[PDB]
Order: structure tokens, then sequence, then C-alpha cells
């Protein structure tokens, strides 16, 4: 690879809790050059579809700094037309939040996910997926802290990868040049105990077989397996109740 | 299930061919109560990226009148605010038209496909994929007869279908009761010669395993098997030279 | 003329009902190739400055697919700017449906009225017109058949033509070259009992006389009255009471 | 009448060119409230598919500040959506303003018309198209006079009228609670040769005949002919040779 | 000057009130060429944030006719993007009527103030604070005589004037060329009384030193004296009791 | 103060310098808990009314994340209205650094500026003028390391910083909160050598005094000299050549 990491192996991760003071959670995670600030608030109140229904909310706002990708990125301000692409992406990171967590006991609050590309190289909506989870719990935990609800409603660790098929091989985590160059490359949404909740593989113009399709959903989910790994060492969990680690910083080792 | 139909069986499928006169290609599909019209107009011209590069392009544009799910589905035009999902759709719908078609020999024009949905009761997207290939295909046999191209360069088949879980059944082709209640839907585009060009699995606030997603994409290639095989009662192939049968339209025996 | 019609003659027409299944009334009406898709849909609830009046409402979106004119008519979505003209259209439609229906007994409720022209070739505003017709008038005599509203509260029926004046001669139905080809050009909008709800005339940088206005005025209102002969098929009306007659489908004989 | 004027007569009439020093044209031209500044200034361009083809082009911008009707009309700027409305009546002053001119002879420039209604009460538009007129005959002239043009390419002289039925009785010029609570309404631009230019008549609810058109159109020319009579004290004209009159206001005697 | 005039003076001043009889007031002002409609408007309620706080608001809209600067100034209707500019001038108008009112007790209502400018040859927003005054006050009188409030709870009056350093020259009131043309210009909203309530100095990639912005904003101060002064003679104030004078146009004697 | 500050005296300041890889120049500045991620990225190409006028150009672009002021700041994207606010802030910090950089001699390329605020406690229009600067140094710099340019063509320091009277106080660097409950309040822009580029002076409803104006000017340029003495540590100029000390961090000692 470009970069000389191995097919199957993801770039430097880092993660970094509580990165600013006013939200109730948040972090600066890194997959590679890809830097993403994601940061959870909450606010108290609820989409009006839902009120009264006992139960909380999660949505996501995903942006990406003029400055991506070494390229020029302006937002979805001062342009006009508004990228369909960006809603997509700000739908699976509240699908992907809501997954984790059980809204039944969150009460009738919403918790408002930001992820903040400051800089795009590739996969920057799986780095986005996997620190919102961060910041997610720590808001919950400092929710739960605050007095403001009972329990940590926290079903279970999620997190995200990319892999995808470039020149007839199979890689984990592209960057941008990869990515740019791909036949087939896809996005997959996996939890803590093993499972899925999200897998997108699209063909690039050129098509793949149901077994191409498993080999890359496997090597997603050992991608999902470390990402996942370094997201526990932030917490200390035990029947259901979640604390944080004393760790502000976790990283892959490499 | 509510109409009866047995968990592994597709709904009555229709498509008409020729539905319009002005288009080079047109066909009215429909999957139970989703219709959808789908033309393919040829715009001698193409993007700008594209320009003096030896290549034609194919995009889609999708919209759902206003009478969808016998509910209301108010346009992005007098409303203000454009849904992302639209743009979503119409990116899946060129996709799969342009993974289809060999865009190296259809000159330096355009292709622009059109799905209209006239009626919606799930599976819009698929039913739409399905028809566009239809339309797509006529007009490049059609240009062929005008004599604009040498060849009908056309891969290969292309059509779609929605699969989902629901109350821990796995069914094949979901109306919009079944999909609103599911745990876990997903949206396969296969080709003929059995491979697949796009797949997007995701949970509802579920999680599913790996197996559970094979399984889907086991009876989904199976729904796009015998949608292809419809399809196929339209050409009339052969050494990839295209032209069209007799039949001006094909359904499903159910 | 063009396709070898007279002057004073209409392009063959053909208005089919229950084209679709969801909405209370719905049709597919043509004239010539121009070719238009009404539909009439029930919502339960009334616009604001309305309510607690005792009164119902009837308004219109109008849609132009993409393929229009054999060209582009990108919708009002996918594209920013919101057109003028089709503004213009669906304040005319509404109005038609709206002098022809005794709103003060359908109760608080609209009839959502959707024309989706599926194909341009002129006219398509007086096709939409005369078929949205068919589609309110169904879906009024539905809403009683259900038990909703206690009469057919419909006042009488409601169709529209367009006539010009083409290098001096003065045509009835123009189609799209016609049209453009047009010193004046107009439109008329009239009821059963030979009245009329709207006429607009205008000088395409030529001015006309009050009498040539009169001619054309005559020529229209016998459109009207043909395309009126057409629709009175499909209805079996007595002393204020509608039911539809036994035809999905009537055609002029040309 | 409400203010004690009868049936076939006009509110006083008001034409003040000169209004401004900048446009070529201008003038502020009042139909009792109703209050509107016209004015025309020269672009020395024209729009992309005129270009080359030795013509040139006149194009119209209507406003209606907030404070209209002495109520609230803020503009299509600070709000978002834009009216369809201010766009048809647009098109309807840049219309008659090109059936006025032989855009032939006034080269490869445009005319840009702007009407900006001060004040509303009824009639704002035909106040408008009057006004326009006077605005443009002006530039055009003082084109001449700076010797960007050859002649002063004017056909005829233009302006515009309501009338409508209320209570049943046939009034001209309407002001605002008199169009609000009329049955039947139109809008007639005529030309100084007695010829027309566009005439819209539209049922409110409510429907017409034939004959009631043609009384309507008989008092609106006559409103034509005494709108017209006042702009031409502002001219002195001979073989098509346009020259200003020493009035810089005229007005109707009443 | 280009136009002859000293630095430290003003171009020649206009005010007249009652330029329209539907808003409670109203006044055409002039600085030169510069032209601006300022009118008030009330409006029976108050923004929600307001609601039950026993206080009135103002507000202000601004535009500009598409001809200003003797150029084209398309309004932010029927072209799409806002301006920023717009919104940076209303707010500053809104803050300079504000600063005069004692809201407290006028009411739960709210003063819509309109400048539309008619023309523009340079300082039109210090031009529409200064006009905007006067029909703001006079809207305030109007609201007394009429019962509606007790008493007229107007604090001071309130101009504005604009400056420059143009080639090293520090002159007063600026026309269009001179602000181009300038190394630094500012505007100074100030009071009767002789305070400020507003001043923005900006360098125009010049930079200034705080001694030649006191210079400017004494030349300025001087100018709104001379500004008040005017205003002051529509007025008979006593004891904060206003009354206008029978003045119904004041201009500087230059 | 609530926080324990002189009223002379300003919260904590960093500037963290290559603070992102990807652009040119890049920081992260704070003052207190406002924070705003500052990047200059070059664009090899200018505006189209700059082509070929020897020059290059600046240009910002501002955003305030979703989680601003603890409270909800919604980007000007999936909300639609944008802001005439962010671009007052726009166009003030392109202002600034072009005061700052000769850019005859830059090329004809363009320096993209972005500030992002992460946090918002007050004051951040002017930490990010003041981090901008910094930005854009190390960019022009770069560019100078990478050959493009010949000198570093930065004339002076810029740097930025508001001032308030609140309560009758005159205080420096004003939080949220003192910003809120301030009488008058400032923004003030000031070079290395001590002089001003922009200063904005707002009356709350309350008016000042040109010697309150001048107290606060002088408070103000103290604070501009303590935010340059900080910017100052970061470069090592001689003679009008810019190259960066080695410090990546400079914190105000409190």
């Amino acid at each position: 690879r470009s970069d000389g990491r191995k097919e199957d192996q993801l770039r430097p991760v880092s993660i970094q809790r509580d990165f600013l003071e006013y939200p109730e959670g948040s972090c600066l995670i890194s997959f590679g050059k890809t830097k993403v600030i994601c940061t959870a608030s909450v606010i108290e109140n609820v989409p009006n579809w839902l009120k009264g229904k006992g139960q909380g909310w999660i949505t996501a706002e995903y942006s990406m700094l003029p400055r991506a990708t070494q390229q020029r990125t302006i937002r979805e301000s001062v342009q006009g037309r508004i990228g369909g692409r960006t809603h997509e992406i700000q739908r699976m990171i509240g699908r992907a939040m809501r997954t984790a967590v059980e809204l039944t006991k969150i009460g009738e609050r919403t918790i408002w996910v930001d992820c903040d590309v400051i800089q795009a190289d590739g996969g920057t909506r799986t780095a986005a997926i996997t620190g919102a989870f961060v910041a997610v719990a720590d808001a919950i935990i400092k929710l739960h802290k605050e007095g403001i609800i009972e329990e940590t409603p926290i079903k279970d660790f999620v997190a995200a990868v990319s892999v995808g098929i470039v020149n007839d091989r199979i890689l984990l985590d592209l960057n941008f040049e990869e990515d740019s160059a791909a036949q087939v490359d896809m996005n997959v949404v996996g939890t803590g105990s093993g499972r899925l909740s999200e897998v997108h593989t699209m063909g690039e113009e050129y098509s793949f077989t149901k077994d191409e399709l498993i080999k890359m959903l496997d090597l997603a989910q050992k991608g999902i397996n470390e990402l996942i790994e370094l997201q526990k060492k932030l917490y200390v969990i035990q029947d259901g109740k979640w604390e944080r680690s004393e760790l502000k910083e976790v990283s892959s080792t490499t």
C-alpha cells in the first residue's frame, strides 16, 4: 500500500475524550490524516412526533470544513444548494447512535450529535460514527452523574470501518486515493457483541460476487473489533452500568 | 403475509415497454401497488468534467408524486427544502445504469433517466431500478437503430429487490407496511450473470448477524433472478447484439 | 395543419378513469401526444385560514416530467429556483376545480389534485384541467359512496382548450409547434352549461382586435362542448346526484 | 360606489415623468391610492439566447413594498419562498413593453423596466403597465437623443385597466375592496390604435357568459382610451418620430 | 470635490413627510442623488419572544431597487441568494430606531419600518436612518393622536452620516465615487443630545490612526447636528410631548 | 468580574500553529472557553473580476458548530435560510487579512481562510481574526518555502479584541454573559504598528459619548498589543522577511 500499510491493517487510530468543555460528551478521533470532532449535546426537548411518548431521541449533524481531501469542501451555507450526501451520512450516524441506546430510558430529551470533519483523507463517515459513539456514551454517563437520569442506558459499543477492492486487492480502511481508485467499496457499522447495524456495498461501475462481499464483510468485522477494543479502554462497564475509565486518550499501538 | 403471499415470493410484476412515444425508451413497471414510469431520453451533450474524454454518461432523476403510500408526498418544488433521500436514490439508479453500459461506446452524449413514482406501496426504488434498465436498454437499441451509434453497448441485465426481517421472518419484496414494521431491511442491485452491483442493509434500531445478512442476500439474489427472467423476455440477444423481442408487455405468472 | 387536422378540429382525445388504485379519483387524459395523469386525493384537514368555517377546499399541484416537448423539463426540485409558471397553472387548475364544486357541502376536508404531465406537445394545462375534473368528480362520488358526505355537491362539468392565431389562421387546440409559431394564443376554461370560468388571451408581440378575440372565444367554446360531451359519457346524473357510468374509458371518435 | 365614483369611471389618474434622475426614463403613476414608481434603464447587453441576432430586449421586475393594501407585503427577499404571482405580473409587463417596441431597431441592448409599487389599493399591475410604457418610451427617446440609436422605434401607446363584476354590477378600475368582493374580474392590456395585447378574465368561483365578457371588454377598452389620451399629452409624435411634450406631469381632470 | 462641495459640507438634504397616505408615518428623504422612501407601519402584534412582556418592537426592511448607482441592483427576490449586506443594514436601522423609542410605552405592537432606496449615489444607509426616524416619529405621533397610546414615547432625534478619507483628505457625506475611492470610510449614528448610537469605521486595505478616527468622528458629529437641525424643524416638542410642526417639507439651505 | 478577571484584563489566550497537516497554515486559538480552528489554504486561482490583474486574493469562510454558547447553532446548511451575520463576519475577517498582505506579491492565487468556531463563549469573531492571521502568515511563509513565491509579502501583524460597557463598567474581552448584558459593546481590529483596521461600536438601546468611545478604543488597543505580543513570539522577522520561530504554541502567562 501507498503508506506501507498491510492490506488487513488500519491506519493509526486515536480517540481523545473531553476534547471540549461545553458539550456533555466530546472527542477528537483520527484515522490517519482523517480527523473528526464529535460532540454530543443534550437538548431538553424532543421532536413533535415523539412528544408524550415517553422516549428520547438522538439526531446527528455532519459537516465537512472547506479544507478536505487537501481540496475545497465549501459548507452547505454560503453556497446555496444542499447536498443529499451530507443527509445520507447524517441519517447513518443517527441510526448508529440510536441502535446503541435504549431511548426509552433517556427521558423526553434529545442528544444532538455533531460531527465536524476538520481534515479529510478517506473514511470520514466511519471515523465520525466511531467517534460519535464515544461522545454519546460520555454524554449519557454525564447525564447520569448529574442525576438527570437513573441508569446509563447504553446497549453496546458501536464502530465503523470502510473496506474496498482496489486493483483486485481487498483493502481495509481506505484513504482517499485508494477509495477513488476502487472498483468496489463499502461501509460497515458493527456492535461490540460482534453484530452488524449497517452495511452498504457499492460497485463503482464494476460488479462483485456474493463471496467477494463476504470476504470484505469479514475483514471489516475485524476492523470493527480493533476499533471497539480501543473504545473499550475508555470505559469500565459492569452489569449495564457505565463509567469512564481514567483514560483521556487511547490510540492504536499500530 | 398480509396479502397471502409466501415469504420468498414477489408481488405480481408487470413491465410494459413503449409506454410513451417521445422518449427513446420507456416503460411502466409495477410491483404490486407500487407503480413507476421509467423513461430514457438522449441529450446530445455531456457534463463538463467529461467533455473530450470520448465517453458518454447516464444520470437519473427520481420523483414521488404527492399521492404515495396513500398519503402525501409533495414534490421538492412548491415546498422549498430538497430531500437528501431523493438524491440518495437518484445516485443509486445512476450507478446501476452506468454499471450496465459500456459508456465508452455510447458516444459523447447523455442518457437522461427519469423515474416517476405514480403510486407507492413499498419497494419504489428497486422497482425504479428494474424498470429504468428496460428504458435504458431500449433507448440504446433505438439509438443503434437510428444509426447514431455502431453497436448496442449493453453489458448485462440489471434488476433490484428489497428484502427484510419482520417479526423475525425473512421476507422478500416488502410492501409499505412490512417495511415500516421491519427490524432489518435491505436493497440489492444485481446483474443477469448473477453478480451484485449494490447492497445496502440497515438495522432499524435492531442489529443483525453476518449469517442473517447472507440469508437475506440469498433470498434477494433469487428475487433478482426472477426479475431478470422477466426482463429477458423483452430482448433477443446474441454476441452482445441487442434487439427487442416482440413483447410489449411481460408479467410474472405469479 | 401539420398533422392533417382541420382548423376547428381537436386532436384525438382520450380519458381513462380509475387509472390508479390509491387515489379517490384518477385518470390518464390525452390530447394527441400531450398526456397527463390527474389524481384527486382526500386529505382529512383544511388550510388554517379556513378552519371552523364549515367549508372544504381544493388545491392543485402541477408538474412536468423532465421529458416534455421531446426536450428537458427538469423538476422544480434538484434544480433550485422555482418557476412562477408552475404556480400560475396550479392556481388556474385550483380555480377551475373550486368553481365546479359546492365546497360548503364537502365538509372540513381538502381534495388534493395532482396533475403530472408525462408527455408534452402543447396544451398541457388545458388537458390537465379537463382531466382533473374527472378525477375530482370521481373522488367526490367516491366520498359519497363511502358515506363520508351526504350528497355529491358537483355544480357542473368543467373543461379547457387552447386556441390561437397562426399565420393569420385561427386554430383550435394547438400542439407545441403551432403554439411557438403563434401570433396570438389563448386558454379558455368553460362549464357544461356553456358558461366561462376563465379566459386568458395573450398577444405574442402582435396585438389583436376585439372581433378576433370573439372569433377565438367562439371556436374555443365549441372545443369545450366536445370535451364536455366526452366527459359526460362517464357519468349518469340526475337532480344533482352523480354516479359513474360503466365506462372506464372514453375517446373522441375523431 | 364606495368612493362615489360612477361605474364606468376611473379613479384620479396622475403620471409624472422625470421622477428620478439616473434612469433613461422614469415616472410615478397613480390610480387613486395605488402608486407605482416605473423606471427604465439601459443595460448595454442582451440575454445569451439573443446574442448576435441583431435585436434588443425588454424585461421587467416588479415588487411590492411591505406596506401594500394598508397591510404587509414583505419582499421576496428576507422571507425565502419566491411568489409565482410576481413572476406572472413581470412576464405580463414585459410582454406589453415588447409588443410596443420594434426591438429590431433598438440594437443589441436591453431596457430593464422596474415597477416598484409604493402603495397598493387595487389595480397595481395595470397601473404598472400604464406607467412602465411612459418610462420605456422616454428611455427610447433618450437613447435617440444621445445618438445611441437612429430612430425612436416605438410602435404605439400601451395601457392597461381592470374591470369586474361586483354584486352583479360591471365596474371599471377596481380598488382593493371591490376586487376582493368580485365574482368576476379581469385585466386588459390595449394599444393606442384601439387593439388588444392581453386579456385575462377570471371567475372567482362564479362563471360568466360570453356576453358578460364582451360588456366588460367594452368598458375596459374605454378605460384604455382615457388612459392613452393622458399618455398622449406627454408626447409629440409625427411619422413614427417621438419627442416628449413639455409636460412633466399629466392628470385626469376627473 | 467633484461636485464643488467643501470637505466638511453635506450634499443638499431634503426631507418630505406625509409622502404616502397608508402608512402611519412616511417620508422621502434625499442626500444629493441618493433618494430613499421611508415608511413606518403599525402591526398590531409582536414577535413571539416578546409576547406578554409588556413591550413593543421596531424592525426594519431595507431594499435597493435594481436601478442603483446608475447600475443594476436586482432585488433579493427573482435572483435567489440573499445578501448578508441587506441584513447588516436592516439590523442597523432597527437598532437606531429602537434606541430612540421607549418601547415600554408603545404597547404590545410593532412598528414595521421600510426603507426603499429609489436612487443610489452613496450614503444610502445613513439617508435611510435619518429618514426612517422621521417616519417612526410621525407614526408614534399618529398612534397617539388616534388614542392607541397615551404619550408619544420618543427619547430623542436620531440621524446618520458617512465620512471618509479620500486621497488623504477627510470628507463628509461621501457620494458613490468618493466612497469607492476611499482608503478609510465610516458610518456614524448619533442622537439629538449629541451622543452616539453606532460607529463603524473600516479600513479598505489601509489602516488608520486613533487620531484620524477622532477627526472623522468629529466631522461626522457635525454632520449629524446639521441633519438633526433639519429634522427638528418638523416637530414641536415640549416636556417629552411630540407634535408635528406645520412643515411638510424641510431642506438644507446649503 | 464573574470569572475573577480584572476589567482591563484578557482571558487566558492560547495559539497553537500546525494544528492540522493539510492546510498551508493552521491554528487552534482560544480566548477562554471560546475556541476557533483557523486554516489557510491556497487555491491556485482567482475570482474572475481579478483575472489578469497581476494580484492575488484572500477570502474567508466562518462557521459556528451547532454547539455554541452551550446552546444550539445549527449551520447554514440543513436549515435553509442563510444568516446575514455570518457574512458580516466573513467580510470582516477577509478585510483584516487583506489589509495585512501585499496581494500584489502573492501571485494570481487565492488564500482561502476558514474559521471554524468549535466552542463559543463570546468574542468568537475577534478570536477568529487573531487566529486567522497566524494561519495566513504561516501559509505565506510556506508558499515561500515551497518556492511558489519570491518573498513573504506580509505587511504587519493583525489582531482583534472586543470591549464593552457593562453596568457602567468598561470591560475588555467580553465573554458571552457580559456581552448579552452590555449597554455598549465594540470590536476593534488593529495592527502591530499600533494602527487600526476596523472599529465597530454599537449601542444596545443605550447611547454613548465620544469620550466613552475613546476610553474603550484605548483599552482595546491595549488588548491588541498584548495579543500581538503573543503572535510575535511565533515569528522571527527581519527586513520584511518572515520565518516561523520554533514555537508551536504560545499562551498568555495571564
